[PDB]
């Protein structure tokens, strides 16, 4: 019941992976598209790239630790403590409410840029966007990196049974 709470809660990791690999590409073809016209633009959306590929670095990692909560003992559950269980959750609904801000802002930008509008809001918007989300993914990153470490480390020394 606690995994199925969980799972619930975070959702489909799969989904965000995908989302992620189509925007990172939108967004590095924005970039090369305003290259001449936008500076300022073209740098925050090149940025965009890496900043999304970071999270598909650490997806295995991430279905791998949902699994070892799926399947955890007494005392692997006491490494899931509920700040870090918090912490997952908390830092999964940013991912997902940061990108329902981040989809539409690609053509956004391309539709200002045609009607010769300014681009200041859009790339202020951007570069907050670009900012949450590397914060987000790096804290998932991390809290994944030293809960695999720990997971591994207490089964290694559970060996001796
Ligand atoms: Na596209
Ligand atoms: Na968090």
């Amino acid at each position: 019941h606690l995994y199925q709470d969980l799972q619930r809660e975070v959702g489909s990791l799969k989904e965000i992976n995908f989302m992620l690999s189509v925007l990172q590409k939108e967004f590095l073809h924005l970039s090369k598209e305003f290259a001449t016209t936008s500076k300022d633009l073209s740098a925050v959306s090149q940025d965009f790239y890496s900043c999304l590929q970071a999270f598909r670095d650490n997806y295995k990692g991430f279905e791998s630790l949902l699994d070892e909560y799926k399947n955890s003992t007494e005392e692997m559950r006491k490494l899931f403590s509920q700040e870090i269980i918090a912490d997952l959750k908390g830092s999964v609904a940013s991912l997902r409410e940061e990108i329902r801000f981040l989809t539409p802002l690609a053509e956004e930008v391309r539709r200002l840029a045609h009607n010769q509008q300014s681009l200041t809001a859009a790339i202020e918007e951007l570069k907050t966007i670009r900012d949450s989300l590397r914060d987000e993914i790096g804290q998932l990153s991390q809290l994944s990196k030293t809960l695999t470490s720990q997971i591994a480390l207490q089964r290694k020394l559970e060996h001796h049974h």
